[PDB]
């Protein structure tokens, strides 16, 4: 409805490294439920496992600690226990390469998941169409 659908190629059949272009991180889970990006390859929190909800909506979860992927009501990314409306995100291909994700929730405000160039999880509001915070590449584990 709000947004396009071009979707990337399949990948949930593997769990995966989430690979952010913008500043080279990896995204990372924390047993913590904090959400962020690490250089390190050899993290243990940055494994995910995609699954598909609907055709172009998935969860992503921590193979290490189970913990959803999710962003809150004032566009704040962590990790939830259990599965909500919160940790569905629309998967999407963009600049015809690479996976974007948007929170279905805020879907029509255009809210996604983006890491910036120091590693930090951006804010929902402050992602944007355009950005390569945005940016990411399912990468094998």
């Amino acid at each position: 409805h709000h947004h396009h659908f071009n979707l990337p190629p399949g990948n949930y059949k593997k769990p995966k490294l989430l690979y952010c272009s913008n500043g080279g991180h990896f995204l990372r889970i924390l047993p913590d439920g904090t959400v962020d990006g690490t250089r390190d390859r050899s993290d243990q929190h940055i494994q995910f496992q995609l699954s598909a909800e609907s055709v172009g909506e998935v969860y992503i979860k921590s193979t290490e600690t189970g913990q959803y992927l999710a962003m809150d009501t004032d566009g704040l990314v962590y990790g939830s226990q259990t599965p909500n409306e919160e940790c569905l995100f629309l998967e999407r291909l963009e600049e015809n390469h690479y996976n974007t994700y948007i929170s279905k929730k805020h879907a029509e405000k255009n809210w996604f998941l983006g890491l910036k160039k120091n590693g930090s999880c951006k804010r929902g509001p402050r992602t944007h169409y355009g950005q390569k915070a945005i940016l990411f590449l399912p990468l094998p584990v």
